[PDB]
């Protein structure tokens, strides 16, 4: 697979353009900042009288509504949340970009799941931060030159140190759908919380549940973040290295998750998930925010907070 | 659950007492410098010619023979691996631990599982340190003065700061192993490798999908640790957090986990495991040695350290 380095990217390709970066988030301020210390030409479009608009004058940059630094730019790096890009981009964004404009994100969800479908003349690119490496995709090269600027943008917010992996739309996509879905997010919570309730319903103090099934999770996933599985094992006593292989599989069977996470992939790439995710946010997202106040009262909830507040 | 501070122990049932470490692993080496720091009369007590025998000495530690640190000491704390606590009990500590003395852990296998049967002149005790709370045990009080005792060696080390939490041998050791089992070692890194696999066997790129499945557990389990579940998913994007609460159950179903993980705990209740392990140890861990290498040959491996070597 494909890795680019500082010295393979040309800041020429980026130096010579206007950059409008719309929101100012952890990424748009990370984002914007690392540009005009790069020496690029950057402004941040944002709502007159928001808290981010606020901020980011604070931050030394030129802030501007979003229909002016849309005029204005050559670059229009889009940093919003997902599900309120589709609308901007319609009402704010098509109509004020230049033609043989460029249109670029982080992530890859709108275009792909054809939330936006960008106008025929425009380039369109991303450059995904995760020694921070970065993916890059080019979904759309009108001007010819598309992938170069993704390259130098990239260099130029200090993503290329580490190295730029290209990629695809649907790939980076994909990928972060599903990892969210079957192991970061959705599968862990899960498992941490079958042991968490495991623990308690045999009789043993919920704090010492918490314990066991939560706090040392980190201790696990910094061994095996710095050092792979394989690290992780070594480091680990062997009577915890041998209860790892010999009952981690009755955990969680092999064929049984592979299976069941099979389906949550399909889901991804039928497009199910995503029409499922927008219809929810045209009615006012009911199912997110049940679930939000039911695991909000979950007393897993209740013991965290009152062993960190005495830690 | 009952919670005891700095202002809750007596340093005076430790400072008068000689206190033998055994071992200088981490833990042997963290709990006999700070009982030094803290004024206690501490040897280490290690094999001549052992590599942590002269790693002792260069901290500025006092080191003798495993049988003559026990004969000066009134307090023997054991920080030794599980599998090889026994033999030395039997024929170094058992020999030469004066009528009444102290002997103490940090895990409470060996007690808890019958590997080691104290005198019944000893007071046995356990502190086991994890702003690093600590859960304290007491297995056997034949002074009077066990507990007090107990609580002054943690303040000595300093786990008396976040917190000191009594507990038993029985319940510190059982959900040790459960939480490694089901969670934290095991299940985690079942979880991790069926997402892994899944992916790649969908065609994506092993390197995204070992950044999708294993690199980004880390954003994640710091989000955990710093502020629950709730502050992760507050924290997260909203189209993740609307995934994981929609499709982690598939991923990870509750009764099912909570049923096998009730086998998990099983093995453990009832002595199962600990036979186990200890029989696996007399015949030279062959299980534990074929999986370590089985496991060490995982593709999983051999993406993860090429991604590590270039960020
Ligand atoms: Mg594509
Ligand atoms: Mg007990």
């Amino acid at each position: 697979m494909k890795i680019y380095y500082e010295h393979d990217a040309d800041l020429g390709f980026i130096l010579g353009k206007k950059v409008a970066v719309l929101g100012f988030g952890s990424q748009g301020h990370a984002h914007a900042l690392n540009l005009k210390d790069s020496g690029v030409d950057v402004r941040v479009g944002l709502r007159k009288g928001s808290r981010s608009w606020e901020k980011a004058e604070a931050a030394g940059l030129r802030v501007l509504p979003v229909a002016e630094a849309v005029r204005e730019a050559d670059v229009v790096m889009v940093l919003l949340p997902d599900e309120k890009q589709a609308q901007v981009y319609r009402e704010e964004v098509e109509p004020n970009l230049k033609e043989g404009g460029a249109l670029a994100f982080a992530h890859g969800f709108n275009v792909h799941f054809g939330q936006i479908k960008p106008r025929k003349d425009l380039d369109v690119w991303m450059v995904a931060p995760k020694g921070v490496p970065a993916l890059v995709a080019v979904h759309q090269d009108a001007s010819g030159s598309a992938f170069p600027t993704a390259l130098a943008y990239a260099k130029a917010i200090g993503a290329a140190r580490a190295g730029v992996i290209a990629t695809t739309f649907k790939d980076e996509t994909e990928t972060d759908l599903f990892g969210e879905q079957a192991v970061l997010c959705g599968g862990l919570t899960r498992l941490i919380r079958a042991g968490f309730e495991t623990l308690v319903e045999a009789g043993y103090p919920p704090e010492m549940a918490y314990f066991e099934t939560v706090h040392e999770v980190k201790l696990i996933v910094d061994l095996i973040y710095e050092a792979g599985l394989k690290g992780m094992r070594y480091s680990i006593s062997n009577t915890a290295e041998y209860g790892d292989y010999t009952r981690g599989d009755l955990a969680v069977p092999l064929e049984e998750t592979k299976r069941r996470m099979r389906e949550i992939l399909r889901q991804i790439q039928s497009g199910e998930f995503a029409r499922e995710w927008m219809l929810e946010n045209q009615v006012g997202s009911p199912v997110l925010e049940a679930n939000r106040k039911r695991w909000a009262a979950h007393p897993i909830e209740e013991v965290g907070s009152r062993l960190r507040a005495m830690m």
